[PDB]
DNA sequence: GTAATAC
DNA sequence: AACCGTATTAC
DNA sequence: TGTGGAT
DNA sequence: GGTTATCCACA
């Protein structure tokens, strides 16, 4: 695990903890093995202030490095027998790895603090920038940390370099790394140092501890969602942490409450549908989608955007699928979907509609990390994601439970809601009664619905559908059709013949799983005078044949968390689609203005063409012709240009009854768009008219049934 | 790892074997669990007829086919006492199914013939194309497409409809007809001795409900699927451009792509994804492994891709995944790939039928030789050093001279292989050998020198290996040696290599015989090893052994064909531009009257049709004319046209000639070949000796 | 025991 | 992201 | 425990 | 291609 240094010099040796095994390689590569030693960290490390003491021991990495500084742990620490004199963390200069600095240091604080005191924990900052310039042989490059670094690059150089905006360390080879972040020599550090103890210790326990309350509240105060030099542990900790729970609540964990999408999602969305590989046309290679979406727009490991792409896929985790996938996608028995390598795929149909517009500037556009091609920020939305499709759930100090609903209810509490902008919950639930899991079975509590419904949080209970069957030899048999929200089908098997053979509950013959490609079906076969109620009753209460399902409906609203219920979520989507309408509305209502402009010009030069011809062929060139048609007919210049770059063919379709048709229709069309731009009501119509017309296209029959 | 029935009955129980832990997935998923069972087979299958009775007893998929059969293995086997009525072997429709078809059936006719003799062992035939068709003749019907690559495209609905379902099923039975033509069918395709199978494949391989079928048959269409597969599209270098067609596919996509020397590294994963679902349909990791390998210059003695970030290194440690790194073609790539938008290379749909690929490239340095080929298909391997490319062309052009030129003179431009490592190499003579005939063993020996040390010891310093040789398992070896005191004087190994050089120290002992420990090392460790030649190219379709000749005659030939291809493309936009500029030169003299044409015209169609009628247009002049922009019109300049005529007439000329006269060409070719040369020429690395 | 495309 | 097994030839 | 984007 | 550990919140 540990590449050791050539040879043993507790003065000058380095430990370089390095973030990830493929780093760790260049790392060994680049390094000076006289006096710098390697030491991989495989993943995220474990939080040593979260968990017990015993798990910390058996931790293949805390293990290897309380043994390889040599140094013990604990109380049992002394400095005097270390091995290095210079511990240093080098991670991507990214997110996680602001969180990786993060989990280490508190590690370095609770059990080796001396080690931090004296100065001896360093943190390597690798560039952020490289510019050109050249071509291949003669090809020259610099590197930058501040964007006024950067700036200051720029003014040597020149033109036409070209800046590589670094990802992280992988993208580096080892001459690279050595040159700008190993070498004694070259190497911008940061010092750790200690300035008051006991600043140090709540900033550590607030982030790292085991507590979440005051974390959130942490984060609520200090987050805003809008050579070598010394750093505090306090303000480094404040700092780095700072970086990763910003990100991780706003740009992974959790939903935006408008299109109900984590961003890896829209960005699987958004990419298949540039390249067209869209529910009307041939499946498609998934290793191809998930390599376009990873080198235009998700800067993160593959099996993290094929494993979403799979679940969007899935009909027993979403109510209404987003892809379509041809192949071994899992299964309710939780085995592994084939690799992105064997299946293919593409959007589902309804997919399309959440994409719907995008080509029309309805939606607000980021530039991506290449800075090479724009994405969306949230997509145009022509039905209520959010609710209906769910979403969960894990960031820092914000966690999100949202349960999937009814595409045809949750239509048509946003068409009421539209009338009714002052709705509450009671009639609301007249519409929206419950959640729909797309895996059925019933759900229990009217009361704790409406109290989620209201304040984001509530727990209703779910239980699975059954049904008695009678065999000969007068023995009954409980068969069970409809199994709870997101629980294992194969593991609840297991765990009720579990029940049986612990005998825990009298009369359980046999328990079989009988599901085949078309039904689910687990048929518990009972004993010759078995309480049958009896059984199903310990099932229901001592296996996932009935669980609690906990409502904690947390989304984005305007760049922050939000705890919300269906008021806030389904307004936030009226305030968005009519964003998306307007917009999209003015775009139509530009392109038709420019063409009816072009279209009066052209019939005007009908009754004159010859005129014309004859004024072109006098002209000198392209300009002059364009001034001469300007001049001698007030032409204007868009209008000039389309004349005057008309093909010859066109003086042949010399007929302006046809165009007057045009013109009329474009006359209309701009009055129609016009109305919406500059009335709330005529607009709201046509939100309501086109929710509709996707309730009638996708509307099916509820699945979970409902009871209080 | 196995899937069992529900109720055990050996009169219905079925056990599936299916390829892949994938399609294995599927299967379960598909099945009817009252009486079918399923084994996952997870990659290629253990050869029970060349492998020892100690591996093949510890081999985890055998055990477990010989447990769950539960009868017992080889002369200890009562069918009596089984477990299943039908064994049914179920693989992609592909040529490596074939191939684990062809091992499951030597493993059921060696150690469970009877099995196989009372007919219980079947072969599921999944469909080939999407309504289901097997044939293409079926397919011929059905269309009055998806093209299935293997059961991993395959629902487990359709599963079941298509292949799994006893009532809709298309089974093939395994019978034994001969048994002992049989028994000379497995020994001769399966069996230790290589020479048997080169001369079978050389001699039936054309390299151009329920059916039953005989075990030799089986055996033979499926062996010999993917003998000709191995031997023509995976393990074997196109003679003339020096690719498989791996590489040549990683070329070409990125090539599409736009992903250049002279351009921003694309992220691995990207490009890797789209030869995966364009061009190459095997797993991603063969074609990144192969990206991979093109981009370590102590490999390619010429880098065909310029990767960031960890590629490996000589110390054999993993390249970081594709998901880290990034690439793009190098500049001398780009010549491999010259002229390839100009139709000088034949072209063949892809599996897709969606898009055209190349099949060899236009190969502007002779890349075969220059850089080499490793090596192992079926009945044949092959070996081929990197040389210089200096080197290598100015053979070519001696031979472009003189066509029937001789070894011997041909090695006075081309002294022998040139590695990336570079080192020493020993043997003249058996070079010569090589280039005669394609075999060859050559001698491969570390560059070393002597440090004197303090205290009257001495040091051996190494600077350049072998190549092919890893460096860390090198210095390994020899502290063993170090360490058993095999033999006597080494005091200590160090690796002192860094980032910019190679250096191994071996500090000796106060009075250490220096030569006989250097002598040792160099027998009993790599640090001098045998390179042996096996020089085996595609040349027309078919596997040949061949030498430096036929090599550099089939390069020269292949530049030949796209010289004259590149000139007629050039010419035919040359003649099709010609054509419409009279056309125009035309039209100015007599504009007033072609524009009243136009007018009097009813349309596009009949205005070409009024010039060609009135006028003696041609259709692509008339187009050209009719197709014009208004603003045209303004001119009347017949005089920089007339340059335009001129220039391309001249244009025209020089290209014929290159058709019409073969001493033209071959000028052409020379010029090109020296300023390639010229361009990416670099000094040996390797010194020789004999 | 390797090498490099495949599973 | 390493680890694990196997086919194929040849020395 | 287990959930799903991350390393 | 399965297995193996972690983060993070909340029952
Ligand atoms: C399964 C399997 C292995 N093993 C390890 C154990 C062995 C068992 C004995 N079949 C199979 C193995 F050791 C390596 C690979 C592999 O590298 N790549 N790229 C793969 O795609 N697979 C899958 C076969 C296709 C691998
Ligand atoms: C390393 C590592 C693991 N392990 C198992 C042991 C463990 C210890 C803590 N290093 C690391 C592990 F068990 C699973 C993964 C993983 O699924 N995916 N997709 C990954 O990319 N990695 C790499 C971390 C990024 C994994
Ligand atoms: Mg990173
Ligand atoms: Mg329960
Ligand atoms: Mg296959
Ligand atoms: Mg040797």
């Amino acid at each position: 695990k540990l590449t050791p240094a050539q040879s043993k010099n507790p003065a000058k040796n380095e430990l370089y903890l390095v973030e990830g095994d493929s780093a760790g390689g260049s790392a060994k590569q680049g390094r000076d093995r006289k006096f710098q030693a390697i030491l991989p960290l495989r993943g995220k490390v474990i939080n040593t202030a979260k968990a017990k003491m015993a798990d910390i021991l058996k931790n293949e990495e805390i293990n290897t490095m309380i043994y390889t500084i040599g140094a013990g742990v604990g109380a049992d620490f002394s400095i005097e027998d270390a091995n290095y004199d210079k511990i240093i963390i080098m991670t991507d200069a990214d997110t996680d790895g602001a969180h990786i600095q993060t989990l280490l240091l508190t590690f370095f604080y609770r059990y080796m603090r001396p080690l931090v005191e004296a100065g001896h924990v360093y943190i390597a900052l690798p560039p952020l920038y490289k510019m050109s310039k050249g071509k291949g042989k003669k090809e020259e490059v610099a590197y930058a940390w501040t964007d006024g670094e950067l700036e200051e690059l720029r003014k040597q150089f020149g033109k036409g370099a070209t800046l590589q905006r670094y990802k992280g360390l992988g993208e580096m080879n080892a001459d690279q790394l050595w040159e700008t972040t190993m070498n004694p020599e070259t190497r911008t550090l940061i010092r750790v140092t200690i300035e008051d103890l006991a600043r140090a210790e709540r900033r550590v326990n607030v982030l790292m501890g085991d507590k979440v309350e005051p974390r959130r509240k942490w984060i609520e105060d200090n987050v805003k969602f809008t050579n070598i030099q010394n750093m505090s542990l306090e303000d480094i900790m404040g700092e780095r942490f700072g970086r990763y729970s910003k990100y991780i609540i706003q740009d992974r964990a959790l939903p935006d409450i408008r299109d109900g999408l984590k961003p890896v999602q829209r960005r699987i969305l958004y990419s298949m549908n540039k390249d067209s590989n869209t529910f009307d046309k041939s499946y498609r290679k998934s290793a191809k989608s998930v390599g376009n979406i990873m080198g235009n727009f998700h800067p993160h490991g593959d099996s993290s955007i094929y494993d979403a792409m799979v679940r969007m896929s899935q009909n027993w985790k979403n109510r209404e699928i987003l892809v379509e996938m041809h192949g071994n996608n899992g299964s309710m028995d939780g085995d592994p979907p084939a690799a992105m390598r064997y299946t293919e795929a593409r959007l589902s149909e309804i997919a399309g509609y959440l994409l719907q517009d995008i080509e029309k500037k309805t939606v607000p556009f980021a530039w991506n990390f290449d800075d090479t091609e724009k994405e969306p920020t949230v997509l145009p939305a022509a039905f209520p994601n959010l609710l209906v499709n769910g979403s969960t759930g894990i960031s820092a100090g914000y966690a999100t439970d949202i349960p999937p609903h009814n595409l045809a209810e949750v239509i048509d509490a946003a068409v009421y809601m539209i009338d009714h902008p002052t709705a509450k919950i009671d009639k609301l639930m007249e519409f929206l009664p419950g959640p729909d899991f797309p895996t059925g079975a019933i759900i229990q509590g009217r009361d704790e619905i409406k109290k989620a419904y209201e304040t984001g949080k509530g727990r209703v209970v779910v239980r699975s559908k059954t049904e008695i069957e009678k065999l000969k030899g007068g023995k009954e048999q409980i068969v069970i059709t409809e199994i709870p929200y997101e629980i294992n089908k194969a593991n609840l098997v297991k765990k009720i013949d579990d029940v049986r053979v612990n005998n825990k509950v009298a009369g359980i013959a046999e328990v079989r799983d009988e599901s085949d490609r078309d039904g689910l079906r687990i048929a518990i076969e009972l004993k010759k005078d078995a309480n049958t109620e009896l059984v199903l009753n310990y099932l229901f209460k001592y296996t996932d044949l009935q669980i609690n399902y906990n409502f904690n409906m947390v989304a984005i609203d305007n760049f922050t968390p939000r705890q919300v219920g269906i008021v806030p979520i389904l307004s936030s989507y009226i305030a968005h689609r009519r964003e998306v309408i307007l917009a999209r509305s003015r775009f139509d209502k530009e392109k038709a203005e420019k063409r009816l402009h072009i279209v009066e010009g052209l019939i005007r030069v009908i009754s004159i063409l010859d005129e014309v011809i004859a004024l072109i062929r006098a002209s000198e060139n392209k300009a002059d012709a364009k001034e001469n048609l300007k001049v001698s007919y007030d032409f204007t210049e868009e209008q000039a240009e389309a004349i005057v770059t008309l093909q010859l063919y066109r003086l042949t379709n010399t007929d302006v009854v046809v165009l007057q048709e045009e013109e009329a229709e474009l006359r209309e069309k701009i009055a129609m768009l016009a109305a919406i731009i500059g009335d709330e009501r005529t607009m709201y119509n046509l939100m309501k008219k086109e929710l509709r017309e996707v309730k009638k296209k996708f509307a099916t029959p509820r699945l979970s049934s409902l009871e209080d």
